[PDB]
């Protein structure tokens, strides 16, 4: 229905706003664009499902997220990819892991404060009906 289309539109607006706030944070610059194959040639072979905040924005716009739960799976993917690809004890790896965890925690904290649980429940029930 039109009311359900309005619901998903509000969802997309909410998700774009959260994603923009993550993307403008200096700590998360490394997660804003896909990894350059020339800079890191073995990334595509190690990480089977690359994800980044520009890709998340594209997915929002392609109507790929019908719930905030599905959005958070891609945020979690950004984080887990970073922890997997940069597992070493050296400062470079520890910095990126710390930032990855901060991205995840920040996304979840914004959602905890600003997502109405009944709005999410409506989205899930529309999704489940389709
Ligand atoms: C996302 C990402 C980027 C990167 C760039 C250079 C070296 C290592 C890297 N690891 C990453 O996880």
């Amino acid at each position: 229905s039109m009311q359900e289309e309005d619901t998903f539109r509000e969802l997309r607006i909410f998700l774009r706003n959260v994603t923009h706030r993550l993307a403008i944070d200096k700590r998360f610059r490394v997660f804003t664009k896909p990894v350059d194959p020339d800079e890191v040639p073995d990334y595509v072979t190690v990480i089977k499902q690359p994800m980044d905040l520009s890709s998340v924005i594209s997915k929002i716009d392609l109507h790929k997220y019908l719930t905030v739960k599905d959005y958070l799976r891609d945020i979690d993917l950004i984080c887990s990819n970073a922890l997997e690809y940069n597992p070493d004890r050296d400062p470079g790896d520890r910095l990126i892991r710390h930032r990855a965890c901060a991205l995840r925690d920040t996304a979840y904290a914004i959602i905890k404060e600003e997502l109405d649980e009944d709005f999410e429940q409506l989205c899930e029930e529309i999704q489940e009906s389709r």
